[PDB]
């Protein structure tokens, strides 16, 4: 035992917790400026005694040379893309199809309702409860390394909160920029002559596609947290809802707005209500993404590959 | 002008006609004896003339050399799946579905349907009428070159049957190998004790594996081309039907238990018809692939990505 040793882990594990309790649960227990106290108290510290600087501290995020360019990494389970529905009586058309088709249609049908994040798809690798590596979606098969970049995004964590860890976890999600962000990025690309964005996704799309982290991390990125790809060293719950609630209760931020609903007429209750809350949330959304509550029903009702909406094998029994 | 291009020149337009009309039309002008006449007097004549011996001729479907290995060929339009479904009111859905989708849906909707054969699917390029490579679906972004597996086929044509053939033409189709054949390859396999094959699916995906072509072109394989891929020099018909008919009309084989069917009540008669006649078509099919028969509403319905059956983006408006 050190004295210096007892310090970093005393600040490291306090600044990692304030660090949950403000971007993952929007209820600090301190004011901004006691978290800066300990983290540049921290950062000074650990450069005073770099024998005892880890490589997982929050004073870690960014790189400070930009990188040569982007490598290829392929997803060890494929990152699935979605369908799409446009009105009532289509949304109610894909329902029906599962009612007829399940082996065993419960009474009700439980449907996990989140909002559809208009950011882009990124996958973010925890190996015993250390962010190794993340990728983009990319096709869905094959994305970039942008693990210098991802690890900026200050809602993030560099290191899972809980002192029982899976071996493997892979949690995917949407990267996004909020709105005050992003009216902020243009005046200061306007009053210093900058590429300006369109709009939310595109700020977002090309602030991970930076090979300078430098400049990733002055941009206002938000990751929330949609799915888990590679699960080793752990039984995840039964649900969709439970795997989200587990996944912020060891430290990743998912989106606040997500309900359960029974049945399509309650699906639809939400679809509006999303609908009107869309014009005050803070960040855009194109819609919303219903899903079947049950993984067991999931497995049973599997998935669709690269095939066409006009085109159906009517197999027989 | 020469006596001997004068005569092979006219030998191989016969046969390439016979060819055409045993195969693809069932109704052959000349008994099979008439066309083995012409063939072997063809053959005769080129290895006595080699300078004359052309790539494309009927005589030269194997190659003498059995192949190293087997290439890797990417599609260039990609090879789309096939969703499917198993009820009267899960097709049903999927057809309230495109209904309540369309921005104007006719009255009728037509249909195509066709037999969903138990086979493997191919792809054939023809460059300038002639046929210069064919791969396997693979993954449906990446094949194998089985070119010369796929040349030993009896009713593929080396040579389209047109005086105009477009630039490039891809026929997509199902490769299989008929009831008949499949019973005389196992009991041949039985009395040289080699591999017998659990059904006629196996049998044909087996010998379109093998690096040899002179084990492929004693195997009794079967083309039925069920779309197109790429198509340069050539306007193609505005249906799908009308497409089928045009692949058949310049020497390609098709099925002839494809009809059009106008709204759901009319494409499950055709379900029940094909399904009361699976158990005397002389093939194996595992049900039907029921298609919209207008090109302009397939671009308009478009195509699913891999994704789930049992998750839905509700896009707002
Ligand atoms: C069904 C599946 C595959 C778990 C999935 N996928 C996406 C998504 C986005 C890009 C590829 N997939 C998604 C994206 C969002 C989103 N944009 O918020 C979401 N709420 N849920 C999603 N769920
Ligand atoms: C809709 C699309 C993509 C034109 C398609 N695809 C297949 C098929 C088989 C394997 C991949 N795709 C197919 C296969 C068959 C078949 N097995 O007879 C068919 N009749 N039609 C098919 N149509
Ligand atoms: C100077 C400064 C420091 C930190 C923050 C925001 N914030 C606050 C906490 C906190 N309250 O526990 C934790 C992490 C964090 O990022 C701002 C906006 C400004
Ligand atoms: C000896 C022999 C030769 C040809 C055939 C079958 N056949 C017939 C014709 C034909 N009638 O125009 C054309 C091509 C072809 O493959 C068999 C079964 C036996």
């Amino acid at each position: 035992m050190t004295n210096i040793q007892t310090q970093l882990d005393n600040l490291r594990k306090t600044l990692r917790q304030y660090e949950y309790e403000y971007h993952v649960l929007d209820n600090p227990s301190v004011p901004d400026s006691e978290y800066d106290r300990l983290f540049h108290q921290l950062k000074a510290l650990e450069l005073e005694h770099p024998e005892f600087l880890t490589s997982d501290s929050p004073t870690q995020r960014v790189g400070a040379k930009p990188l040569s360019g982007f490598s290829q990494i392929r997803h060890e389970i494929p990152m699935l893309s979605l369908d799409n529905a446009f009105s009532d009586a289509e949304f109610n058309a894909f329902v029906k199809r599962i009612e007829d088709r399940l082996i065993l249609l419960p009474k009700p049908l439980t449907f996990c309702c989140e909002p559809k994040l208009d950011g882009l798809a990124v996958s973010i690798l925890y190996v015993n409860g250390e962010l190794t590596q993340a990728a983009t979606r990319g096709d869905g098969t094959t994305g970039e390394d942008i693990t210098a970049n991802i690890r900026t995004i200050r809602n993030v964590p560099l290191q899972l909160l809980t002192d029982n860890p899976p071996a493997r976890l892979e949690v995917r999600g949407e990267v996004f920029m909020p709105h005050a962000g992003f009216e902020r990025l243009n005046k200061y690309a306007l009053e210093h002559n900058e590429k300006t964005f369109a709009n939310p996704r595109n700020a977002a799309a090309g602030s991970l596609r930076q090979l300078d982290p430098n400049i990733t991390s002055k941009r206002p990125l938000v990751l929330n947290a949609y799915g888990i790809g590679i699960a080793e060293g752990v039984d995840l719950p039964t649900t969709h809802y439970a795997r989200l609630q587990w996944l912020k209760s060891i430290g990743i931020p998912v989106n606040p707005e997500i309900r359960l609903c029974n049945g399509a007429d309650e699906v639809l209750g939400f679809y509006r209500d999303i609908q009107n809350k869309r014009s005050s949330l803070g960040y855009d959304i194109d819609g919303t993404v219903l899903k079947i509550n049950d993984i067991a029903l999931q497995n049973e009702l599997g998935f669709i590959s690269k095939a066409p909406r006009w085109a159906i094998a009517y197999k027989f029994p």
